[PDB]
């Protein structure tokens, strides 16, 4: 009980950097990367008892994982992607974990000041992301 207080409730996208060669990292293609870029998505994070849900709503996609810590699920990511996803929490930090097609992908969402810090990690290639509350 209250493992992620800080992290529930709505966001909007302030900026990002690096986006674009995350994605080409990850293997999306070109008209996928445009319309995806574009996007300003709205997160929505809540919790019900062991359960948190991550909404994400766009005019690209809008997408909905529920999950337990530390319990794997399988995915579609909103570029279409089918992987097994595991998040966790350590020090604070969510670390979600996608798997496919014998590739891996992080992405970390972290409190800092007044917003939520999302890094997206394939490889060698960083993407931040910063949301913040609605
Ligand atoms: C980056 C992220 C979360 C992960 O989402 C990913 C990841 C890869 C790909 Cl290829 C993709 F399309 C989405 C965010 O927290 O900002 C996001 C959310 C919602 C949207 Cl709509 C977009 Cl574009 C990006």
């Amino acid at each position: 009980s209250h493992m992620c207080d800080a992290f529930v409730g709505t966001w909007k996208l302030v900026s990002s950097e690096n986006f674009d060669d995350y994605m080409k990292e990850v293997g999306v293609g070109f008209a996928t990367r445009k319309v995806a870029g574009m996007a300003k998505p709205n997160m929505i994070i809540s919790v019900n008892g062991d359960v948190i849900t991550i909404k994400s709503e766009s005019t690209f996609k809008n997408t909905e994982i529920s999950f337990i810590l530390g319990q794997e699920f399988d995915e579609v990511t909103a570029d279409d992607r089918k992987v097994k996803s595991t998040i966790t929490l350590d020090g604070g930090v969510l670390v979600h974990v996608q798997k496919w097609d014998g590739k891996s992908t992080t992405i970390k969402r972290k409190r800092e000041d007044d917003k939520l810090v999302v890094e997206c990690v394939m490889k060698g290639v960083t993407s931040t992301r910063v949301y913040e509350r609605a």
